[PDB]
């Protein structure tokens, strides 16, 4: 695979040196869109672009999306500081799109977990937009010690039983220190027309976070990319699970 | 007894302060968990806890479950607002369990009317799930005045005779404005294995609302807490009554 | 949302202009066909079409099916008059199908009240076909004043108390003046093959009017779209409700 | 994380330099047991040993067992050649044991996929010992071109539709070129005595391969280590899965 | 017709050589898959394939399904042995499907006795699953001689009168030595939707063995192939017969 | 495997020597207790104990329960005689429980024939208690010769054709000489709560003898161990079999 601190620097180069098939730089100018009056919090990275410039890195994102994204997101944090003297901007998302292979929803499940994939389908329903605790800061009300606990949006709220410093159980969730974002679930499946006659269509549930919330309605034809997650479904004599797609990038199909 | 305002205070306290013998802030943690992405709509409260922390209040929810349960629900809403800055959060139920006495169905008398009881028995039947109007919003077709009327699932629907404001006798219940929850009847009785030979087992009908509907099938042995109600027999106009159990909490025995 | 006058415009547009990916003017062609010697009394509209052409309007018929369906039917009548010089043509239904979400019977909650839903399931029962008064014409025996009163098949008959004009309390429903259509109840439920072991299948009653009556027998598996209604349980005066599905479109699954 | 070619060399050092808390080398002599009249095909590596000598590597095995093992197995292949002039020995397994944390069976499922874990429980049943195609060699009967396809024991036999060289569909599985091993499933759960009164015990199914087949009978109390795998269970409207434990090392509890 | 030895040759060929219009070696691939860790115990053979590759043989399995089916099973066993060096592999069934003609239950006559037919209909009933002795091993209590006797699930058990070797009339069936498979009866009939008004639907009983037992529930519409049997009515000693369908292959219609 | 003489030795050992993790001589203590004024007629043996002490023997009682159970019962009789000088003591059963695998009723196949299995399920039915002849003493009316014939409760009564000694064909079963024990049938099945939706629960009939008769009523959930038997369906002369569970040990789940 590839060293983590190295991907960071390898992405910075992509972000800078790249220019498309007409000889025009592009990611320099996407980064500037982060500093308008109404900024964005996301940088859409074409993967065909990243592969034609750095094939060995592009195949590492897919193989390890969790690290691959986290890396590219540090490389954006840097380039904003080195090429634009900014360290005030805060969290920026790196959303990859236009991957090599496009799955139909039915083809997922056969697919492997924790790997970046691309799916095309139709949205059948979307949830209530609700606040998600993405970072929980617990506080000992006895000694004062703070404890940070990061959260996965596909697992319930994880907490801490006792204070790691003084051993006290008298802890509370500090809502102010903690970090919240928007959350919105949705469900896609394969469009009836792309299936055979007596073929039951299949579905998968997704998670949208922060700034890609409220991006879609039912009936929308879409192309999402994200990471599959295995989630508990029922704790039977032996547990069964399902697969949900934590979305990294979504756009409508044209 | 205790007035509402004060019960709510006493409850909000219990929730925040109570700790078990190990020092876990049980009810703080449960309320904390309502901030999870897919929360419960109930908070179960061990009566023995409430009793050890505020015995007068604990004995008060048995005597006046309707008040106590309501107070405890308002307390929860307060803690969510005050200690977690959560507002939009919906109704959260306070369900009490583990009362000091467990009755057999044959022991449930009309003296227990409108108090909280705890019964053990086996489910004989379970009704079909239907919607029930917890909150009926009526609307005048003339002035468009909106009158809110709460209902009880064991009493008949309470309509309005005439508009309270414009005086019009032309009001209907507005379905879109009103609030509904799931409803499901069920029946428990004493198992024959617990009775004298020859003894006819006694039963009682209950009601399950909202998030405890469809929690039991026939053949299940359960422990329920609930407010006993005695309602006039609809069957006739005679002075014979019918015991109904409005369930507050239900769990299966041995789990 | 959209006011009636404007929906009708937006609909008439859709009908005339919409074309599929191949360029066929689907709804023009269907309306054209109403000029055949033995026409249909309905025009089925693929929701996904309406959505791709006028998404705001499409999401509007789900939110307010009663309005949307009514608007679309007025639009059809317009196109027949304007583009085909056809007047006498009777009522033509607008039946929407292929909604984005398909519910199981067990998922149909009272939150869906008065919205359009799409359900899949198996027909358990089918009622006897009877006449229903879509339009009740009442007539005063004194002045001969005629009062028109529309009805809903899931509500009780709305009569008139007294003559609106001469004030007489002597009016009867005139059968010859009134309009009737076929009516037929039916029931669908989830197939056990789709539930957890031990799970009791849930069901729901529906209503078929006019030209979709007698379209299904028991055993059929179907997909219906319809406006969910929640009506007070006639069984009693209690606050318990009953879900009824007023079917807008029905087709068998897989065909 | 760590570079792959590097773990190899890092393991070779462990295998050589290590000596226990009494000052005696150990893995030098385990490797010689591979060259007796009746050799072994496995080297049991204590993890407490690997952690006390190379903490950063030991935590990488657990985090990436698939690579971590494959690495340590190359490092054994080497050390047999460099310190014992042998490249004839063939496939040797690296089986890690005595990990930091021991799960009860019930605690699995909550556990993460593709990570080395350790479980204690009791065997309730064991399967028929049967031959598993671990490496499938397909052959084009037209041009002659060979195609190698490696197999996962928790997924059905994977094949190839057509010849990658000449495009022909006239392919056959060459049983002689292909590689087979023993396979035997089994099932463990938590011992009734370590559970509460009205507590339904939970189970998990395991896979034993090659030389660790037939190692256990029902009733045996055991400590296995392995990698969890998510497997399809039923292709419902949305697919459900289960978790099975591909075993890396098994021994009875004393 | 064809003798057994030669059918097996012709079948082994078909399996190995057959390719579809795209060039896929269908039956090679299916047999290849029996080497997977959890294999099937059947190989389904499209009759239309066999027909296009060896028409005389194909028409032979309809005329003599018992022979053909047996030959095809021996062929499979050969290919596994010869081309995959697999021996221990158990019995593998050859199940034929997609025959040229599909009968309605009302068309199945006794002329079809002992031939292969293909029927479409709806499952009315499904029996309880029971064990059936495919291979009865008898054992003499005196000499310990072992006599193997195959059985048919539609005929009565064929015992042995006396030991074939030591002549002893003291033999019993040995259960441990014998082979059993699952058995399950079922019944199909024509759907009334396919008959004249007033017509009484006709039915027929079938048998499912081994790995096709418990494949259908009532209400399922299916297409089955099977050997028709006509057995004397056990009901009496009269000369009236009963049609039974010994199913070779079953799949649901429309899938 | 192990011959009878040697199993008995190995068993007698286990009984005497076995100790748990705390050092209690469990089976010594149980056998000691048979000297109490009102003893049991059974000694329950935890399989996991026998397995930890003599694994080969333990796996042997599963493979050959009839032998193993019989051997263990002879061992008990020995220990009572040798270590307690007790002779007159009647038959004492050896009932094994807590086997390594627990089957669902649907998993019990004829491969388990004549082995020991452990099943979990719910009692659907319980038969009437009747007497069964464990030991049939037949008596010749001419010479007065006595022939002992043991019986199995799942097979038909084995009589004697003619007197073994005087050759007379005139023998009857002597009731006073014979031994009887209580007999009771029962039936268990899988609970629907444990099956796929739509799945028909499977069941199995069992037999309780002597001191475990009348131990369960319908509705009880139980864990049984027993020797599976497959007996020919008496219903007919067909080759279809019937699974019957000859219960060795039964206890209710969770207690
Ligand atoms: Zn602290
Ligand atoms: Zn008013
Ligand atoms: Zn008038
Ligand atoms: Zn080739
Ligand atoms: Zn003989
Ligand atoms: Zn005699």
């Amino acid at each position: 695979s590839v060293d983590r601190e190295e991907m960071i620097e390898r992405f910075a180069n992509f972000l800078r040196e790249y220019t498309d098939e007409d000889g025009n730089p592009v990611y320099r100018g996407k980064i500037t869109d982060l500093l308008t009056i109404t900024p964005k919090r996301s940088v859409a990275i074409d993967w065909m672009h990243l592969n034609s410039f750095d094939s060995e890195l592009a195949h590492e994102v897919i193989e390890n999306p969790e690290e691959g994204i986290s890396a590219a997101e540090d490389a954006i944090q840097i380039v904003l500081r080195e090429d634009f003297q900014r360290e005030d901007v805060g969290k920026i998302h790196a959303r990859f799109y236009n991957l090599p292979e496009t799955l139909m929803v039915k083809d997922i499940g056969a697919e492997h977990i924790n790997k970046l994939i691309q799916v095309e389908g139709i949205v059948t329903r979307v949830g209530e937009i609700k606040p998600f605790v993405s970072v929980a800061v617990f506080v000992c009300k006895d000694c004062g010690h703070e404890m940070i606990v990061p959260q996965k949006p596909y697992e319930s709220l994880e907490k801490v039983k006792k204070c790691e410093q003084c051993g006290s159980k008298n802890i509370e969730l500090d809502v102010n220190k903690s970090s919240f974002v928007n959350f919105q679930s949705f469900r896609i499946q394969d469009r009836p027309e792309t299936l055979k006659g007596g073929e039951m269509p299949r579905f998968i549930d997704g998670i949208l976070l922060d700034d890609i919330v409220d991006v879609a309605l039912p009936g929308d034809r879409v192309i999402v990319t994200g990471i599959l997650r295995v989630v508990l479904e029922a704790a039977e004599a032996t547990p069964i699970f399902r697969k949900i797609l934590e979305v990294n990038h979504i756009e409508p199909v044209s």
